[PDB]
């Protein structure tokens, strides 16, 4: 959906009255713990705005915005799925930029800086968002159709009567409960998303190409705005009681992936063309090391990364980890540098690792994480 970068347009709306409708449909017998917590996110409701728009002008973008892409069907997004664009391929997507989001609002909230965790958590429910959009469910790009970028103008146009002012719910009934059910955080995020981008997807094939009505046009947008909005409802239920709950018992699941993100200094010669690993060892000491690359530049000066890193072993919980690492290959003998700001790690439903370096890290040396 359209959104301005002063935390405005379809997407702001779309958190908005969200926010508006869990106030709404919070059932009296919640516990108090939940309203104060929302009270928290109203109060810093701006930064949550801007978060909400801010991945469609993050200066880190894409060239082509393919994470903000994804299709419930094949789980992939339009540059995995099109032959045209396999060498623009980047594994992350919509469904996975959600729950990165909404993992790092959490650490965020549990330290309690609630404006960080409130732009974080904005942004996930960007992600979110587009993928309750037709055209990014079903993986056709601007370039692809001038369809695309006409259909969000529409909306954008008309967003204000696509406001809903409750899910048709209390957080009593199983649309709210279904949220709380899984203990698996990402299984349940990613199970989510599946549910409301197959709706749009659908709406996009019978409803919003560019042969297509005007009246079609309306119908696609206005289930698709108020998807959305719902979406985002039950989203910030789940969120809300992930931070508030203090009785509820924690659970560890099997790795399949590792998340590291990465800032590179904004000072001269911060960057790097060198080639940078990820790497861990578990306790058995088996040894996993995967290079940091998508396509187009990585670790330029002041450049946030974020790499997804596919497990070749399927039995490997986070506890199994003995040591982590980044390791900085140099192709030739000519001494260079390397100035990264932060390394961030995460591994199931948690930021397992925050680390400031800005320190310079020489080609040919293994920079220690754990
Ligand atoms: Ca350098
Ligand atoms: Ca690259
Ligand atoms: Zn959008
Ligand atoms: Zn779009
Ligand atoms: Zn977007």
């Amino acid at each position: 959906w359209d959104g301005k970068e002063d935390g405005t347009g379809t997407h702001s709306v779309i958190v908005t009255q969200a926010i508006e409708m869990l106030k709404h449909d919070l059932s009296k017998d919640e516990p108090e713990a939940i309203r104060n917590d929302l009270s928290i996110l109203e109060k810093n409701l701006h930064k949550f705005q801007l978060g909400s728009t801010f991945p469609d002008y993050d200066p880190n973008a894409y060239s082509l915005y393919q994470d903000h892409f994804w299709d419930p069907d094949t789980d992939h997004n339009f540059t995995q799925d099109n032959k045209w664009y396999l060498s623009y391929a980047v594994p992350d997507n919509a469904e996975s930029q959600t729950r990165k989001f909404a993992t790092l609002a959490k650490n965020e909230w549990d330290k309690g800086n609630y404006e960080k965790a409130a732009w974080y958590l904005g942004q996930g429910m960007h992600y979110f968002g587009d993928l309750n959009t037709p055209y990014h469910a079903a993986n056709v790009t601007a370039v692809d159709s001038p369809g695309h970028v006409k259909f969000e103008t529409y909306a954008e146009e008309r967003k204000d009567t696509y406001r809903l002012d409750t899910t048709g719910y209390n957080t009593d009934d199983a649309f709210y409960k279904d949220t709380l059910k899984n203990d698996n955080f990402n299984e349940w995020s990613k199970g989510y998303c599946k549910y409301w981008a197959k709706k749009a997807k659908n709406l996009y094939y019978s409803h919003a190409t560019m042969s297509n009505s005007w009246d079609d046009w309306e119908y696609a947008a206005s289930h698709g705005v108020g998807n959305a909005q719902k979406g985002v409802a039950g989203y910030l239920y789940r969120f809300l009681n992930d931070v508030s709950n203090k009785d509820a018992v924690d659970k560890d699941y099997d790795l399949n992936e590792i998340v590291v993100m990465i800032k590179t200094a904004d000072v001269q010669d911060a960057g790097t063309d060198n080639y940078i690993y990820f790497g861990i060892e578990t306790k058995d000491g088996v040894k996993e090391e995967w290079a940091l690359d998508n396509p187009g530049n990585d670790f330029t000066r002041n450049q946030e990364g974020t790499y997804t890193l596919k497990l070749k072993n399927k039995n490997t919980k986070y506890s199994d980890i003995k040591n982590m690492w980044i390791r900085d290959e140099k192709l030739t003998v000519a001494t260079d540098g390397w100035k990264p700001s932060y390394v961030k790690v995460i591994a199931g439903d948690k930021v397992r690792l925050e680390k400031n370096i800005n320190e310079w890290i020489s080609g040919g040396t293994t920079y220690t994480l754990k």
